[PDB]
């Protein structure tokens, strides 16, 4: 599924992400735009052999099992394919564990390089929330 901007804001809010660990909703929408262009089916392979999955591009070396990243952890206890569903619940629940682990949203390179320190409320402007 390719989400709209306000459609995704509303789903993320419903799932408890607005102000989760102090990050306003616009931070989460901005990160999903530059990580996946709002496409739940996005995958990208990294040099170390791991793969990033779904709307927030969650990595198989630490967070999910894809059966081809040797020595990897499955800290969200899910198959990586569950992160590609049109239902974002699994992605959201796993992202809450990542952002809680000490480094906040700096875990998402595109958030660090393209959202951090910008007017991120612009990403939810105009939406009926
Ligand atoms: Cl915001
Ligand atoms: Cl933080
Ligand atoms: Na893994």
């Amino acid at each position: 599924k390719v989400f709209g901007r306000c459609e995704l804001a509303a789903a993320m809010k419903r799932h408890g992400l607005d102000n989760y660990r102090g990050y306003s909703l616009g931070n989460w929408v901005c990160a999903a735009k530059f990580e996946s262009n709002f496409n739940t089916q996005a995958t990208n392979r990294n040099t170390d052999g791991s793969t990033d999955y779904g709307i927030l591009q969650i990595n198989s070396r630490w967070w999910c099992n894809d059966g081809r990243t040797p020595g990897s952890r499955n800290l969200c206890n899910i198959p990586c394919s569950a992160l590609l569903s049109s239902d974002i619940t699994a992605s959201v629940n796993c992202a809450k564990k990542i952002v809680s682990d000490g480094n906040g949203m700096n875990a998402w390179v595109a958030w660090r390089n393209r959202c951090k320190g910008t007017d991120v409320q612009a990403w939810i402007r105009g939406c009926r929330l």
